[PDB]
């Protein structure tokens, strides 16, 4: 029994009052039959019919605890996001302990106990309805995720703090455990590790892992077989997204510029049709080597869409990622590279915790310029330089319409302004 | 005894995101805090508190030390209006053109409403674990009018001091003249010692102001900003009401620093103001550079 | 012994051929393993090594899968394929669905493959399974029967049911047989033991067609769960909607609680979704509710909590519709052919209201033709007077069918009447807001707007006022009782106890 | 023996979603069209060849019998401008200065004549279904189509042969054909002209072919238009006078209206003469009381509302140039009253010219598209923009 934590109704509130609707014949015989054998299981309770409170009850049975929701205090949020798999350094074993009911294992106080009612009517109209209520964590409450993973984190405590090398990552209820140990070893390990979450009262799956639009395997992380499909637009930026992160020069550019459902554009055929064959070659990532560093590196498939890749050794991608400079104002593409350069800090300090050493086309004298005629003070950490094909840097080298004139003496979709540079430069 | 300081009517709890941090940062902050745990003076909190601050690390002249500043912004400004009522330490006029504490609020027991709203979080990185959070069982080093529950034992003993010498008055902001600088330093070892006891030119004429373009009452907004036209100009400007008055990051923060001390000294409050630097980037580098407990507006 | 359609490559454009990339050996035994089986079935069978057309193949294990299952992506045959007709989007309203004794349901199964397929197309849909190590060229297969993902595989199975089904139809004339994708339901107003006979005599002759039919205990149980629908014997109830109470609103979530009332629209009445649509003028970002949004969700969640059903389409009564305003710039309609119940309920979202009406009995003898097929008999907010008003004095044609006038609190009525004769005994007003009058008195298409109003109020009870701004002449004769804008609601509001004002245009001279 | 069919170079075959149809409409259809495969003029097909053409159902004569009016303008835009030049169709121009101008279809002849297999796939009508209850019925035509250009040529050979002894016997009469319309003209009186066309009707059932509404040319003149003389001048009337002879300046040059501007002086009350102005506005009256038409540009006809049961219309080459300009003074319903206004424009440019002009017809398109076909009895459809959305009207 985890010790039960404190749970404290919203001040100023009171317990949720709902009606309850009848059901089929069949369905509530068999909800009866379920709620049998939870009983006969001592799963849930039987609450009398004096506690005001209710909660409407919907084989499945779904309860809707936003009224009940409506009226309890605030708890952490989970912290949000997906385990990268380039984050994940290479294991020589790994394992999958999937936990059944999890969030059903924790208890609940007895304050916050009364507060969840049930009501499923009876036939031949016996009863108005029987009252139940959770002795357990309740599915859709708003603490019942974090009072979960704070519970599971007080539970692993003995296991985790004896063995410094052992690395256990958790996510939702399942446990994701790797060891550096020999397969003998580690059957000892994963062993104490199921009888010791049993002994606080909580057939295994084969390699290789898939799991959320992520292939993982031993020496790669590839992603999930992508294909291409308003909606069909939303599904179509959704895949390529997803694939942007293996599959290197992933362009969304002109889906985000064109959005009755309109079809798809003229060239919007011809920029798929580059897509599919990007996504046609089977690519993949490596885990990254915590001795070695982490290098960046910053090319241009296309402008507004600056591409970079992290790599470890060349040829080989820890991961790739594309910046959007089309969506928002077009700028400097040298201020188009800073926008770029902070996305890519962002992800290396939160994946890896670390920041790289940024290689980029921009060259150190046009890199100057910008820090010497720019207004906001952004700043690279690493610069190092690499030659790519696209090249990029100023022209002005640093309603008045005799500008023209002058110019003559020496929205993207514009250009005669090109033009006017082109003949000034 | 315990003076309870609570929240303005009507106010929501401390709730802020932990900007993602370094791992060499993340280590130092978790080896201090597991110290400071078995000190005693922070415990662990349950899934039952909703409030989250944000924890900084800075190194103090690579004293191969960094220190766990938390920023108390928001509930220090929940608390604020309540924090000045019940105790008040009026800046002196005497230190405006005049011609440390903090160690040991470790030992001042803490009112149980506020202790539970001051909840710190260590980050992790790529999410290998649900963050470790704590609660401070003592006084915090950040909160504006921590010092004010033992503001009084100090003071108290600071008199005596004062009795001897009238030169020198001390504002307290936060836990942190006459005499020659010389000799105002031998006092300050003495009084280490004492605390140890204690335990076109026409164009440019107006181009110029152009260029310059682009008493304190309590009830008043006087803000400090940092501005630098480009790295050769930088623009140092004051204002109270509108139209009325090297890393480059690091060289914007370090001013930023420098003027949001020249504020609370002439006005005993921190400026408010909006850094000219992109916020995002801002925040990529802002923990390096600030060495203070003070903590701007932003 | 099904018929095979003369099935052809587009004009000009050569079979196409793909390489399989490699794939790990767990996939290539479960792959292998329903191959044999399929061989079995007669459904794929060999191909030797002269064909030169190839396709890829991609194993995919659906979640709660023991076994990784086969998927072949025919998007390159797709592209090359002669085109087909095109399966009806729509599926059947249960509005329209007549009420009969007894309602089966039947699903065929593996009804694809069931079909036969062209000689000429069964040779271009062949794939190779990966090969390991290259030690073999790889097993190389061909589809006898029709292949799923083909482009034109649905309408070859409609066509195939919809002809194996006319002599049991033609022969029956009581039964109605809808068909859905992959299913037939199947009504009859016969006694239920006659009605059994019939099903199983159905499910016979699919049988000797080579359809497979659900055994007699198999069948779907009396209320049936369909595309949102539950299609109880008397009634019609949209599934139960759940509206998510999260306080932070993703531009997708959002987009999903639209969709939501939307789809509860058509049975729970006066749901409001124009002030959150408005709210969604990057996917993930969200947005503040505005404290008329998030009251538009809490009157909305009010209706969702009372259980509304509708009721099946009767023959011999005749269809009324009732149109109410709910707000500005939303109306909201109910087809009732008896009182205190509705056929459906509808909900139209959008500048005079009268024109507005127009525009919702367009849209309602639109849905009505397209389920029920006769259009309703109208019944409506406005008066008959204002309607022929409106009728004789627009520009354009405007018609509604035969309609009953109802008396309602919020009745759609022109708030002026603005003046084409100039009168007698009156001052003549010119306005730049120049307000120059027949007095004397004195003082970009926001500035024509608004000096037409500061006149109107400065004028008095009855002018003439002129204006060289077409614009200030089509917002007061449009007539707005919308007043949506500030500027615009000062006009009208000026306009409306005024015996008469007569509005003119000067040509420029 | 079948003429041989193509689709214009490089053109796809029509691909038209079918509306839907009330109750009774669809079951007249699906009785007609079971009656015509059985006959054997239409058969049924697959999904094999995915084209399809509207079907729509019209009373005729107000008589209790269904037609089947099937929208073959798509097809006729690709398939007649390459039979149009490859056949060919004279036009006469002795058709509009004739005294009496009758009509008579033609459209049964038209049923025995074998269509080429290549081209019998283009033609398919598709019967929609209430409820999506089943995939409609769908047919294509192994017959000459009633109702699509190109059946006038191909079956012109024979029709020739038939009107040649009609037309030997009386020099008079004149004949046109046009989408299962001919027209009969003559300058005799009504009572010699209706014996002739029984004479002409008897002669067509004679050698098989199966066969009123009578227009009167030359009955027909351009309305003009003139502003009225004022007994006593009005300055409300000033203003629109200005106005409206600006847009005539628009329509005919040299308009001079000054005059009348001078004489408004800026500032006058709204309700309150010079002998040079009042010249100007005689000069101007007998004044407002290109002409020549390009056979490749296509008419424009647009129809303004005057309310009041009444219809204005104007059929224009190009914009500014009107060839003819008229006022349809009208007996209701607004859309029967457009419908009408349509036809008989239509009837009428057809005698005067070859083509039937492009509308722009003052309607919201939900409107017509689904109150057009119950007020329908012609059998050609012309093409029609749906809808003009703003009034685009200046004072008038
Ligand atoms: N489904 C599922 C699933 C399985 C394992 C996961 C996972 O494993 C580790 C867990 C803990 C430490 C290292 C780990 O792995 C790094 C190295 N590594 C990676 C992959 C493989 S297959 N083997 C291996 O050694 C971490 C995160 C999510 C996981 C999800
Ligand atoms: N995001 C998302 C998403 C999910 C399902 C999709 C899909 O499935 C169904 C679509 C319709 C009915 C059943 C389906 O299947 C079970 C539902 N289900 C759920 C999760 C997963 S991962 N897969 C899956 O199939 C078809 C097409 C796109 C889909 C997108
Ligand atoms: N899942 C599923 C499912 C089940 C039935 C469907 C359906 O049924 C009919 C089919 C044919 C005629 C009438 C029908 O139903 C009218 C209304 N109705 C409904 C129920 C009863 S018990 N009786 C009754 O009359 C039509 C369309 C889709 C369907 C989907
Ligand atoms: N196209 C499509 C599509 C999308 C979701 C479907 C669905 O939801 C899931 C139910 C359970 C797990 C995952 C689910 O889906 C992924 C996450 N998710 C959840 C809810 C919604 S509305 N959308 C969504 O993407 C169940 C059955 C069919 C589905 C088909």
């Amino acid at each position: 029994p985890i010790e039960t934590v404190p749970v404290k109704l919203k001040p100023g509130m009171d317990g949720p009052k709902v009606k309850q609707w009848p059901l089929t014949e069949e369905k509530i015989k068999a909800l009866v039959e379920i709620c049998t054998e939870m009983e006969k299981e001592g799963k849930i309770s039987k609450i009398g019919p004096e506690n005001p409170y209710n909660t409407p009850v919907f084989w499945r049975k779904l309860v809707d605890f936003r009224e009940l929701n409506k009226r309890t205090q605030d708890f952490w949020e989970v912290q949000l996001g997906i385990p990268h798999p380039a984050g994940l350094k290479k294991k020589k074993s790994v394992t999958v302990l999937d936990v059944g009911d999890a969030y059903f294992s924790v208890p609940l106080d007895e304050d916050f106990r009364k507060y969840t009612a049930f009501t499923i009517p009876s036939i031949n109209n016996e009863t108005p309805g029987i009252r139940y209520q959770y002795n357990v964590l309740p599915q859709g409450w708003k603490g019942s995720p974090a009072i979960f993973q704070s519970s599971m984190t007080k539970i692993l405590e003995p296991f985790k703090k004896q063995n410094p090398d052992i690395v256990i990552y958790q996510y939702m209820d399942d446990l994701y455990v790797g060891s550096d140990l020999e397969i003998g070893q580690h059957r000892t390990k994963i062993e104490e590790l199921r009888q010791h979450l049993l002994r606080w009262g909580l057939h295994q799956k084969e390699p290789p892992f898939l799991w959320m639009g992520y292939e993982l395997h031993p020496d790669k992380w590839t992603v999930q077989p992508i294909v291409l499909p308003v909606n069909d637009i939303q599904k179509l930026v959704g895949k390529l997204n997803w694939a942007s992160q293996i599959y290197p020069g992933i362009k969304v550019r002109q889906l985000c510029k064109l959005l009755e459902v309109i079809p798809l554009t003229e060239e919007a055929e011809l920029e798929l049709a580059e897509n599919r064959e990007i996504l046609k070659e089977p690519v993949h990532g490596v885990y990254y080597d915590p001795s070695k560093d982490l290098i960046a590196e910053i090319q241009k498939q296309g402008q507004g869409q600056w591409t970079y890749q992290i790599y470890q050794e060349p040829f080989k991608n820890l991961k790739t990622g594309k910046y959007a400079r089309m969506r928002g104002a077009h700028t400097n593409d040298v201020k188009q590279l800073t926008e770029a350069v902070q996305k890519i800090t962002t992800e290396s300090i939160v994946i890896w915790g670390k920041t790289p050493k940024f290689k980029l086309p921009i060259q150190k004298e046009t890199w100057e310029t910008w820090w010497t005629e720019y207004w906001q003070a952004t700043w690279i950490p690493e610069w190092e330089f690499v030659n790519t094909p696209p090249l990029v840097k100023l022209w002005y080298q640093l309603l008045q319409a005799i500008y023209l004139a002058l110019q003559d003496s020496g929205k993207s979709e514009s250009e005669l302004v090109n033009q006017i540079i082109e003949q000034l430069i």
